[PDB]
């Protein structure tokens, strides 16, 4: 591997652009500070049937050492065209697009939250947001970051949710993570956590969908209400004290797409977990939209 | 930067239900490779989360290189590589003189105090218990010391894999070891040290006499002896390892086999500790 390009720095790491066997890689180099992720991501890819068109696909995972430095790597395809959060910065969509991308998202969750017996466990990610969401030529997109993630099996009864201080992004955060009334032994909470933050990934993607000439620009979910750099305690005033959701923007209701997505990122908000829609529901809905 | 990777195996030099481990070679230097059997994935996985927890480094524990995984999976431990091979291979092939023979049996009590302790801050450790102690979990140095491999069992203060049925403790084949106690599996590792210390001391000569290599309870058991079989010697009979008139003629062979009935105590809580393990070796001789 011949490390090329640095394409991501933050406390986690970094994430390089690599070539391996004359073909781009993605290269994530962890922190020491982020190593239960390192180690949690690992133990996901080693499930063989995780493999998914809509799910970042793993080449390989290594620690290495020697004295007292250690070296964590995880390995994966590269998406020359990085992020959805990277895509929707610049591009606007139209309804193809639009709903080609939401159906892909809404495609790779339903396969991590449904058990295939005999197989994969049910698994739900914790951290979904625009940045771990990469964007293919083929124009849908594929779920990444997996360090955060719980396993279940009906078929044992058993939940491991893994040995991580690591919590989600706080912008992304459902209510009941907000106000920590989560209920933490239980895999449909965790479900339901994914699905309130694939309403604001919705949310971030329809606004830069046109309709009659009119597009929104580019914003993160509550972009408005809390300072830059919000606080967990930031976020929690507005979603759990204030009830704040993202605005509908009024130009959405001329279009039948914008308003059929609208009605669906708001079932994906209710405060009550239980009533927001399953993953599988979203992906019927988004077969059948336009 | 370009990082290389290249590992080349070599040879085999072990092939087991567990998978195989090669002697390869990486940037001109021999390094041994562990190659795991789906069937064992859980050692692989529970020996990296140890390791990610803490880099262990000490002259008596196996040298850790890598971990890798490689997309079905391959999942592959790479270390240092100690052409003598395991305390066991050696036992069978030299007889040992009273500087080799403490200076083995000092080195694997230190390597295993080192794993039991506990250390505070930054720099420490968690306390370790090893879980599969035993003569082929330890391989000669160069040097004449030995050290501790295979964490795949250990615990930190696996799966289907439980402990090699001829080195268990009395507490674990009765089922009587209380599960929840972290110092309940020190205790079970000072058992398969005493084990250790009884194969090794009847290699040592002493006025020109030596035994034979034989493995724990050989005379009583069968090879790859049951869970009932070994629970009706060490539980039921109570018995333990013979120690030959011979070594009663000699200064170290006798505190060698005072040291090894204090491993052997049928209640856990009378065991020495690793630490006084050490104590008494640095006094023999
Ligand atoms: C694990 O294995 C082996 C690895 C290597 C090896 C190869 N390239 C680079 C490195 C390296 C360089 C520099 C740092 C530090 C420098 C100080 N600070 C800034 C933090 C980072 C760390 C690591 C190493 C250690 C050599 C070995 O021996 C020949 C190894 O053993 C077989
Ligand atoms: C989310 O998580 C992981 C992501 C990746 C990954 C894979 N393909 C492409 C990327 C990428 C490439 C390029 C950019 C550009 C965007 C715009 N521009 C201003 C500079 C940079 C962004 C992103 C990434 C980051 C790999 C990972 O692991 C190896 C990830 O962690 C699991
Ligand atoms: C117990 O466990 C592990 C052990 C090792 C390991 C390290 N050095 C040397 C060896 C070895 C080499 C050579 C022979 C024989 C064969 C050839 N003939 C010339 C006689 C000598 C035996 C043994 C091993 C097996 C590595 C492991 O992991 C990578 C182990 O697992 C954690």
């Amino acid at each position: 591997i011949t490390l090329l390009e640095c394409v991501g720095k933050g406390r986690y790491g970094e994430v390089w652009r690599g070539s391996w066997q004359g073909e781009n890689v993605a290269v994530k180099i962890f922190s020491s500070r982020d190593e239960k992720s390192w180690f949690r991501e690992t133990e996901l890819y080693n499930t063989v049937m995780l493999r998914h068109e809509n799910i970042l696909g793993f080449i390989a995972s290594d620690m290495t050492s020697r004295h007292s430095s250690t070296q964590l790597w995880l390995i994966t395809h590269y998406h020359e065209m990085g992020s959805l959060y990277d895509y929707l910065q610049l591009t606007t969509l139209d309804t193809v697009s639009c709903l080609r991308i939401v159906l892909s998202i809404a495609s790779g969750l339903a396969h991590l939250h449904i058990e295939i017996f005999g197989g994969k466990p049910a698994i739900a990610h914790r951290d979904l947001k625009s940045k771990n969401i990469l964007v293919k030529k083929n124009g849908q997109c594929c779920i990444a970051d997996l360090g955060l993630a719980v396993m279940h099996s009906q078929s044992t009864n058993q939940l491991d949710v893994g040995n991580n201080p690591r919590v989600g992004t706080k912008r992304y955060m459902a209510p009941e993570v907000l106000d920590e009334t989560i209920q933490v032994d239980c895999f449909d909470s965790y479900k339901r956590v994914d699905i309130w933050a694939f309403g604001l990934v919705l949310w971030e993607v329809a606004r830069r969908m046109v309709s009659n000439g009119i597009v929104e620009d580019y914003k993160p979910p509550f972009y408005d209400v809390v300072p830059n750099d919000p606080s967990f305690e930031d976020m929690r005033k507005v979603v759990c004290v204030d009830q704040q959701r993202p605005n509908i923007p009024n130009r959405w209701f001329s279009d039948p797409t914008l308003t059929s997505l609208a009605k669906l990122m708001k079932e994906c908000w209710y405060q009550n977990p239980s009533a927001r829609l399953t993953a599988l529901r979203i992906k019927k809905t988004l077969t059948k939209i336009d």
